[PDB]
DNA sequence: GGTAGATCCTGAC
DNA sequence: TCAGGACTAC
């Protein structure tokens, strides 16, 4: 899931778990647990805590309990569901939080790429994976000025810059390619080669593209098909190690 | 320090 | 054979 989907999860999951008290935590793929490194310590500390809130930072979910916060990233295919402890688990369920009311919060992930970190609330923001996280793309903290500062200071491509979590929080591949197309900028351009006008325009399209989503694709996954704006075949290459889609006519 | 590289894991080739 | 987000060593 991408940022907009993660926000939808935050909104819809919260009422389904708020005020419930953890009675058990069951872990079927320990690699997912990143802190405490010992999955048994992870499970033990959460027991007896009540869910008080659920926040999002970038593509991370932050479950707020009594003492601790649980920081969760779903990566490509992770998913949460709330269901009865009386029913069989779905395939690829790797972590389960059991509540005193007989319901469960279940984490599934076919690829097993997702991560979980637990810390005392007051420490969560200054430890990985939240430490160093850039500003929310939809917040005043993410400004053309901030983007300009990072752009001028690097030798990397503009695509690499946008993919960097320290630059802006949770801006995914699909939105990078769509934003660059909408801003008329080739993904392979050196970030420092962008004019102030290009930076401004890119910031604007980033906010609009992801803003629209949180509430129709031009290039992403459209290789070999005609550009919706000029009819030129969309091309796909690799930029910053990622599948990268662009129109060689609309983007410069 | 900035930056590439390595890394996980398995469905779809 | 390999893409895909967010500690190590060049
Ligand atoms: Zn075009």
């Amino acid at each position: 899931p991408q940022l907009p989907e993660v926000e939808t999860i935050r909104r819809t999951l919260l009422p389904l778990i708020v005020g419930k008290t953890i009675e058990d935590v069951r872990i079927f793929w320990p690699n997912i647990i990143r802190h405490p490194r010992d999955s048994e310590a992870f499970a033990a500390r959460m027991i007896g805590q009540t869910v008080r809130g659920l926040e999002r930072r970038g593509k991370f979910l932050k479950f707020l309990l009594d003492r601790d916060a649980l920081i969760s990233h779903l990566r490509m295919e992770g998913r949460y569901a709330v269901a009865s402890a009386l029913e069989p688990l779905e395939p690829h369920t790797h972590v389960v939080f059991c509540f005193t009311d007989g319901s469960e919060l279940r984490y599934r992930d076919v690829r097993k790429f997702g991560t979980m970190h637990v810390y005392a609330k007051e420490e969560a923001d200054r430890r990985p994976p939240l430490a160093e996280l850039g500003p929310e793309p939809l917040s005043p903290a993410f400004s053309p000025a901030v983007l300009a500062e990072r752009a001028v200071k690097t030798k990397r491509s503009v695509k690499a810059l946008l993919l960097d979590c320290t630059v802006v929080a949770g801006f995914g591949n699909i939105y990078v390619d769509e934003s660059l197309f909408r801003a008329g900028i080739l993904p392979g351009r050196p970030a420092a080669s962008l004019s102030s006008k290009e930076i401004e325009r890119l910031h604007e399209e980033m906010v609009a593209t992801i803003g629209e989503a949180v509430m129709h694709l031009y290039v992403y996954g459209r290789q070999g098909n005609p550009c919706k704006r000029c009819g030129t075949p969309i091309e796909k290459t690799v930029v910053a190690g990622r599948g990268t889609h662009y129109c060689p006519r609309c983007q410069r």
